[PDB]
């Protein structure tokens, strides 16, 4: 007590930072009928696949960053943390009527009747098979969500007055309604010779209709908190984008946990490292962010980008549910599809978490500060910290085990 | 080119059950149709061409 | 590592074992594979996740 023997001073460092973003948009979208069709698909490696398509049944591709952010703000978040995670999206649906003619006309057809009592509704079966999306199709609705710039930020040499035009060359969903088409595809692999296959999904054991003449305004809400909404983290001391490494590896080495198992989901079955010769397999070393070029930025996912917590099995979480909403096709009286157009509004909210481990990291350079010492993050790339990581297939593919598909773009 | 987009009719539906006096029956043919489209026949190409 | 009984007097119940094994399994299929006979037709793609 106070004998000359206690502490006068006691340091201590400043704190990591721990900012909270939080962002949404809304969007006025149009939908339309489309009977079922079937096709065989085959691909390189020998890969053949039964497809069944419904062009009836949409989805919205709220598992993309980009329906929540704009590509500005995207930019911004992106390179202002250390790492970069998301806590919870949102995404509201609200019908405002499901309308068709009254009369078929060949040229001045008008969708003047919303009282045709258009069964709607919310299909789930993504969750019991193998379901996937066209990589444009899903590209077009995000193009139609931002939309493209039409105001000369930039004074023309000549900055006259131009005419009153309609013709916006992509005017934004949340401007107004725009039409958006993104079928649903399920997959049926074939990988052997002879293949034991199902009978094609029951669409109806998977859905909860709604009258679509009553049913107005509010219909759908999904929730999503990713266990691992990891967008990135940087922990490596790489202070550029272009050097490599200059240093080969030492006699140094001390065994950490890892839990990395070289076990991957290959489409329809389990593969270890050694047998995935045609693609060569990532492996969990320690994350960068100077690995992901500016475009795969852009095509970021919400529930998990390759990137992972140090102390956690360094695995793909099982993906977040697909969002798919569409008709029940009611057919005429010659058995053709009777066609209607869906007018829906979407919002989507997100609430993300950016950390800057500015405690035992105090730069001198506008350089982002890396998770280096205390612990590392660490996402599935190749010993060669330039090439391309593993990537997120754009297609938003639900592989056995529910898990997301994703690509070795790096040839073997 | 017809279109069946009228659904307010209000046309009488119901569940008739004249079965339990009267002798009744279905066509063979027509009760096959029925379960062939409820089975459905296979598309893939379980074994590759 | 005996537990030992009077040949003559132990007549009848003499021992009793029990297990509930903890992995039980005696098979299970989780492949397409729809024969015996048939190898593979598709090689590893690039398509892949952890």
């Amino acid at each position: 007590a106070n004998d000359g023997r206690q502490d006068i001073f006691s340091g201590a460092p400043q704190p990591n930072q721990h900012h909270t973003l939080v962002y949404g948009k809304s969007y006025h979208f149009t939908i339309t009928n489309g009977l079922p069709e079937f096709r065989h698909l085959a691909t390189t490696n020998s890969g053949y696949y039964a497809q069944q398509r419904f062009k009836h049944i949409h989805g919205i591709p709220w598992e993309r960053l980009l329906m929540y952010v704009s590509e500005g703000e995207l930019l911004r978040m992106f390179r202002d943390y250390t790492s970069l995670k998301v806590e919870e999206v949102v995404c509201e649906v609200y019908s405002l009527g499901v309308r068709l003619p009254f009369v078929t006309s060949a040229t001045t057809s008008s969708v003047a009747n919303a009282n045709a009592q258009y069964p709607i509704g919310c299909f789930h079966f993504d969750e019991a098979y193998e379901t996937n999306y066209g990589i444009n199709n899903v590209a077009d609705i995000i193009n139609k969500a931002l939309g493209t710039e039409w105001k000369n930020a930039t004074r023309p040499t000549a900055a006259v007055t131009t005419a009153w035009s309609e013709q916006f060359p992509n005017i934004s969903a949340s401007s107004t309604s725009r039409d958006i088409n993104n079928p649903v595809i399920v997959d049926y692999s074939l990988p052997y010779f002879e293949n034991n296959v199902p009978k094609d999904v029951g669409i109806y054991d998977y859905v909860d209709i709604k009258n679509g003449t009553t049913a107005y305004g509010k219909c759908w809400e999904k929730r999503f908190k990713p266990t691992n909404g990891l967008l990135y983290a940087e922990s490596t001391l790489k202070g550029n984008v272009v050097t490599p490494l200059a240093a080969q590896p030492t006699n140094i080495m001390t065994p950490i946990p890892g839990l990395e198992n070289g076990y991957f989901m290959s489409n329809d079955q389990i593969r270890e490292r050694r047998d995935l010769t045609t693609s060569v397999p990532p492996v969990a070393l320690t994350a960068t962010k100077l690995n992901q070029s500016a475009s795969n930025n852009l095509n970021a996912f919400v529930d998990y980008m390759g990137y992972n917590y140090f102390g956690e099995q360094k695995c793909a979480p099982q993906s977040m549910p697909k969002f798919m909403i569409g008709f029940v096709n009611i057919r005429n009286e010659d058995n053709s599809l009777l066609n209607a157009k869906w007018d829906i509004l979407i919002k989507t909210r997100i609430r993300l978490t950016g950390l800057q481990s500015t405690r035992e990291w105090v730069a001198r350079t506008d350089r982002i500060p890396p998770q280096y010492f205390t612990s590392q993050y660490t996402q599935f790339r190749y010993p060669n910290i330039n090439e391309t990581p593993l990537l997120r297939s754009l297609g938003t593919f639900k592989l056995p085990t529910k898990r997301p598909g994703m690509d070795s773009r790096i040839a073997a």
